């Protein structure tokens, strides 16, 4: 059963929401260290962002070399479009769920198609940050 | 928010776990209602589920003739196949979350297109029975 | 000649227009009928509505029984799917015009296909409700 | 409601029928004239046809000049082919019906496209000659 | 060695042949059922037909209930489809054959996809009623 | 047996052969009306070529009119473009054959497609200016 | 008036079943059907051929129409996907045939689900096993 | 360096913009003049437009016979049907840009493709009627 | 100077002409095509070949290079279709050829628009039936080597 | 009207022209710097180049920061392949015209998608250097 | 243990390089594979083919499992765009395989980019030119049974 | 003949010998690295060969330039992942016009359709796929040879 679980978001969620909720991403991160925290079973939410493809690829291999047993994912723009990401995830064995706030079946086609979903233990989209709660309490009750 | 919301699950459904782990429909519907009922506030879960496309719509009918407001969704094959269960969704306007128990991106690619997925608030796909659980806890949230 | 004329109309149309004039499903029946007494030569339209597949199958299949000449029939969304409903028709031989009240070709990719176009006499599609008269009108001209 | 409604025939449509009942495009074109005659209201039927694109739309130019409130049109080969008639109309901004005589559903896939389907009020066809008074009908009836 | 075999024939399947020889559904029915009979062994063949995807569902549900240990079947319309036929196969794990009367590949393109091909055990298609008598021997020899 | 053949060229090709050797369109209109005048037989070749698709159109139908019993036409751009042309020819029943002067399957992918292969009696390509040639001997041999 | 004389051909590799699922063999089927036609009192016969070169089977059709074979039973192996010339063979002699498939093609790569024999074929068996066989030559020996 | 320009507009650009500013095609033939008359070192810009595919094809024939160096065009709708203009563009070996009012890739896909885009020298779109005045400041500075 | 030895294959199935539409064999085909060249008097000569197998057809057009021959005129027949190892043969050996088929293809079944030689033949006459030969044979004959 | 303009060049585009024509990065950068200046009322043009496509985000959402009023991009091979270019972009709000120095069309059919053009303001493409000249032009004209 | 007989197999039109870019013929290719495996000096064998006839090819691959061939590096030529028939003859009879292709096709015709081997296939090299061939047999004797 | 050549791998190859050891195997990508550096040192001659990796597109777009300016004359590369995505890599190659060899360890036309594109081997010298490590070895002997 998972006690270390690393969120990772990829890139321009650092802009949520300058422009639908003055919801942050620091506070989706918060939320998610201190859904862990309330188990009180040492369970760990680390968190990481970045916009460089290769970091979170970076991150990715840290994650392993970290004890990290689970991913919650929300790979922004590189759900569509990176490969290297899909085979970082599958590189270091970490089983992962897709996050996306909104739903993207409800956007342009090319959002339909991911190189995660089909190697994600899950696709959680369209629930709003819940989004992320709803995998984290999946994540934290995965046997390792 | 909303006070009353309505599961369906589609055809074969009925058939957990006869066959992977021994969680039955009934399971899950009871969970359901449980869920409603320990939220304290008038909240309710209808439950329904059928082999027929036909009665899945004359069910959705029926929803909005009782003030259903929101729908929570698992059409199993019928999601690939059933215009009919999007229009009647569509037509009554009651917003709904399509679940799926397992990861359909892992699946066969016809299993790729859902005629809810655009349509929907949400699609939650492979969290297992536990998708049913955070529709519903989203449902109850959503405001009218 | 044709003396016995069939509407059928398909899933959703029981819901019109609850959403866009108050023009409902009930009227347009109505007005079928009365278009055919009021040709005065013992003419008929007999009408049918469902949200099941099949049992528009059966319906098709006793209107053959019953000698009808002819069917106009709004699929609703079985024009999108039904290869049964499509089937029942060739099968009993009736010849068919397809309505659709509004302009399919406005409309999602999806809707731009039918199964009943090809094997139709006519499709009439966004010419409002006026769309069923027009239909009838050419149905009782037809030669049986 | 209309007043002034275009019948726009496009290619191939002068030889109805000269090849499946003796319904040539003069007929349409007078049943249509008359069928305005007969509202009785100062409404009028406007008749073209053309084999050429550019002069349909030229024609349509000047329809909108002209205060056509609605077109009915069966482009023929045009409606599978012409995005600059479809431009025309939505350029002028009249409403349309598009008729086809037959019903091109039977027919080639090529035919299934059209440019004119997704813009048009209504696409009638396979209801043979009919097609015409009846997108007529309803023109005459419309905003 | 199977014992219960049931044939299920799909929408419209009811009306052979009244419109292409003088062979019911009926028939089909008949001939399935004295063939089990005829091998001795109380071998059993069950039949259903339905126009209702629904129903024909429902049924391969029972079937499961009451050890039915093969399935041959002619979805009609439904092998093209419905995905819902194909996973009630699949969900009650009843091995099964896809018959189609007439040959599928000679119609169509649309008809050349099933939902039911890639699972069954067998696709028998244009062999004529005798199709389903093949599907049957081969059914009542299946370990 | 045809004695009036109709030969159409489509647009820009009145500029052959300005930029891959040097005959031009009127040495090719020149051989097609000595081709059949050298016949000896009242035989007639007419010559046409145009830019406006609708004049191609417009002249297939007079070449009905005329009593033409057969067309060879070359139609330049509009051969991938232009169902309208398509339907005159099929329109007024003329038999045509369908010419290029160099190899189409040798050039983009759009090229490939063509309105008129599927109608024409015959598609000569590639066969340089003689394509011309051959089509009207064809030509002039049917019935 | 019923047909008297069949050919049974086998495309490239066909001689080697079943040497890798079960013992049966090339040889086996051959004679299996030899033997079927013969157990008929009346003068029936089955012709067998088999090959690697597509040329050579194309060469034996067009000797099966000088020889007055009424009917052939082919299973083209491999070249079901990728020989016109055989389809052109079997059109151009005008001998009517069935397709055998040993296993369900439909079951294995999608190149395999297309055919150039099966829209012309009197029927296509797929998946029967060697029975296959059997039943496309009763059906044969009963053909007008 | 070239001196003489011709810029050609297609279908339905007579109409901006009555219907979304008050730029008048006029105002853009004019503004072109003007913009070859400035440089006073005796550039010209010739005009013209019109709403059939065979004129402009004329059109862009006869520029090559009076020396026309360089063409900047907007189609309209004929980008994206007529190979014809492609043709008569590469037929007179006349240098060319594709010039877009408004922003094509924003609206239906069937606009994204162009049978003149890939034979361009430069496809300009969306920079609104600047558009015509780059395309011909290019067109003034070209070997 | 001009070509002067010219092959004609006809690939599979047309050895059948007109066995089922009018009575005129593969063998007169043939016939008309050496009478051609013969009567060109001037020693020009028309090579004919047919086969039903794809290898025996590559192996022709290579034994064609070693003979001389400088064009092709080819029927391919359902290897117009299928067969990129012709398309490589003629490729390879580097004869000039014209595409050849009796009916008109592009009124058939869609799979019949491909062919792996129309873009590289110097010209495809379709439809022209059996003149199509005569008209490939003039042209080759035309042809600057 | 717009004050702050940046100018990003994606990868490679460092490398120009060391391979069509001397005309370097920096060139284009201190001529689009000095058109900026020359307009004598405090426009400022920015200027970033970066191989890496994070790097372009993180300069992307620095110009918001900074209240850049509009982006010319040339997003060099990162225009085919990068969602997250246009999804900064579109998360910063502000607009933008892509530049392709040489005509993109006439290169690889994969180099015809862009992940911009449909949310860009225009897409010049083809004009060479000329193009970043006129999408600052027009930029520095925006209101 | 180890893989003691390869067969080297080519197919179309590869007896005419190099014909037309540099003098190497399949003869070359063919002597210098074989003398490769007797370098090893530890009975090893390249046993060679070529033909232009598909059945010819099954059947060699036929004749390859009943020798004990354990393992097969074949440049199909363009058989490997055509041939499911090769494809299920080293299926059939289980032989390992490698394609080599001695030009890159990724540059050539796209049809050229699909193969019926490349997925069947343990390698395939293009384009590293006739050493393609030297790199596949070293493999190939390196592969364990 | 080509001196100095430039070995990259792209990213997630750092993880050989852990990562995917079933479709991958278990050499790592510093024993790939020290083989190849050897291989032309024993050539002899002053060949060189010069190792990157990287999980950044950007940084191996850099790398590129960087070569061109050290006057590398071939470039041996698996791009991993980026063979798939990356038009950039390509370009870079394009625009310092080095040769290169595309490499892929396992054999990719085993595995999803989306693997079977790539953006290098329309103009690569050659591609070699599903020789494993040798895959690299024969890339290095082809470069070391090449005019």
């Amino acid at each position: 059963l998972v006690k270390k679980v690393l969120l990772i978001n990829g890139p321009n969620l650092n802009l949520l929401g300058t422009r639908y909720g003055t919801t942050s991403l620091s506070d989706i991160e918060q939320a998610a260290i201190e859904q862990a925290k309330l188990k009180n079973n040492d369970s760990e939410v680390l968190v990481f962002q970045s916009n460089t493809e290769g970091f979170i690829i970076d991150r990715i291999h840290e994650a392993k070399r970290q004890g990290v047993g689970f991913v919650v994912i929300n790979a922004g723009a590189y759900t569509h479009t990176s490969v290297g990401i899909r085979d970082a995830l599958l590189g270091t064995a970490i089983p992962f769920i897709e996050v996306h706030i909104t739903n993207v079946h409800q956007r342009e086609p090319f959002r339909h198609q991911s190189y995660l979903s089909d190697k994600a233990v899950a696709v959680i989209c369209g629930l709003g940050v819940y989004g992320y709660t709803a995998a984290i309490e999946y994540a934290l009750n995965y046997q390792l």
